[PDB]
């Protein structure tokens, strides 16, 4: 059984649904191919995402990263999306210290009050790690039916998959969990009086699961080890990041700005080596010249403090100031 209710907000529970917060659980209830179309933006307040890869209310999105690139801080920022009512975070297969750090020092007090956090660490049984995602999805669905815009954050599908495989290896004693992964992903999305927008993390570089998850979702955000080592945070690789609902949830003004931005990064990347070895010559190529002049402002725009939440009005204004 899964505990559901508005009173779970601000609580931390496990794969079965037992409190981990040093207190007893409150009084709460126990519980296809396409969904409704995605038509409304869900602003994250993260400028790199909202500018060129705008998410949709009810979208499912994969976050692809290597270890130690600031994925946790990105997830904490996603918890502060101005367009969401509440959050369901599910943390599967990480070590105790890492998870403890995350909840106590990375998530603020204000953010935690708006989350239900479901935790199944690596030291827990494979069955618990797998059950954690079923529980989180059911809790998110209950909020959706109460007419909330829910954000579901799942870290990670990779460790979920590892736990599911462990269960398959023990299926002999004594055996729809084995086919569950695509059905869980399809349980999120738009609904009558509500929505679930979902971010699922995938570890690289494991490799086939990433391919399976790409075929199932509506966009991908790619984190880059290179950016992270430069101290460029969130370490989002813009040119490798895509949102399938981008053309439908944005304005024309927005789309034009985003195109200038991508063009600049693409032009810059092609000439990056020439610059690094000091062989670039101005006047040569005007477009690239403009890209290079524009590049430092774009980098500043993309790098974002974990405490800064940027709404859409300000977003558009900053893009104009640097690109136009």
């Amino acid at each position: 059984q899964v505990p559901v209710g508005e009173a779970l907000l601000g609580r931390v529970i496990d794969g079965f649904g037992r409190p981990l917060d040093g207190r007893e659980l409150p009084d709460v209830c126990w519980k296809a191919m396409v969904r409704q179309p995605i038509t409304q933006p869900l602003m994250t307040g993260i400028r790199a995402i909202d500018s060129v890869a705008t998410c949709g209310e009810g979208q499912r999105v994969g976050i692809f990263s290597a270890p130690g690139v600031g994925k946790s801080t990105l997830l904490a920022m996603l918890c502060n999306a101005p367009d969401a009512d509440s959050n369901v975070l599910v943390l599967i297969g990480e070590r105790g210290r890492e998870v403890r750090e995350f909840i106590d020092f990375t998530l603020s007090e204000e953010t935690r009050k708006r989350c239900v956090i479901v935790v199944a660490t690596s030291d827990r049984p494979a069955l618990e790690r797998v059950r954690a995602l079923f529980v989180a999805t059911t809790i998110a669905e209950f909020f959706r039916d109460n007419g909330k815009r829910v954000v579901l954050l799942a870290d990670s599908l990779t460790r979920y998959a590892r736990a599911a495989r462990e269960i398959a290896l023990a299926a002999g004693e004594t055996a729809g969990v084995f086919s569950a992964l695509p059905r869980l992903l399809e349980r999120t999305g738009m609904g009558e009086k509500g929505s679930i927008t979902a971010f699922y993390t995938v570890l690289v570089e494991n490799e086939p699961l990433a391919d399976e998850v790409r075929s199932l979702l509506d966009g991908h955000i790619v984190l880059s080890r290179r950016l992270a080592e430069r101290g460029h945070y969130p370490a989002i690789d813009v040119l490798a990041t895509l949102s399938r609902v981008f053309p439908v949830v944005t304005s024309h003004e927005h789309r034009q700005l985003a195109a200038i931005l991508r063009r600049c990064l693409a032009l810059y990347q092609e000439v990056e080596l020439l610059i690094r070895i000091g062989e670039y010559q101005r006047g040569v190529d005007t477009d690239t010249d403009k890209a290079i002049d524009t590049y430092p402002d774009i980098c500043t725009f993309l790098r974002q403090s974990k405490d800064e939440v940027c709404g859409p009005e300000l977003l558009i204004e900053k893009l104009h100031q640097i690109l136009t």
